[PDB]
């Protein structure tokens, strides 16, 4: 089954990018497996909410690298990294 607990573990890098401390490394790589897991509608929304909380997780957060975060891993998300934007009614 989708878990925030699976997709968080490919966030590592980003986790990192996202308080602007550590490198990308391989959050590009992480996210575009998700993407994968984040198409078939609910997947979707399930990856965005758990992004939405690891963002909300991270202490040093900073927004627009989160929210721009699959600008810079260019990836075909329909929906930004970011704890604002709703994913529950994404059709």
């Amino acid at each position: 089954a989708i878990t925030c607990g699976q997709v968080t573990s490919n966030l590592a890098p980003c986790l990192a990018y996202l308080r602007n401390t550590g490198p990308l490394g391989r959050c590009c790589g992480g996210v575009k497996a998700l993407v994968n897991s984040a198409r078939t509608t609910e997947d979707r929304q399930i990856a965005c909410t758990c992004l939405k909380s690891a963002a909300g997780a991270i202490s040093g957060i900073n927004l627009g690298k989160a929210a721009g975060l699959p600008s810079t891993c260019g990836v075909n998300i329909p929906y930004k990294i970011s704890p604002s934007t709703d994913c529950s009614k994404v059709q």
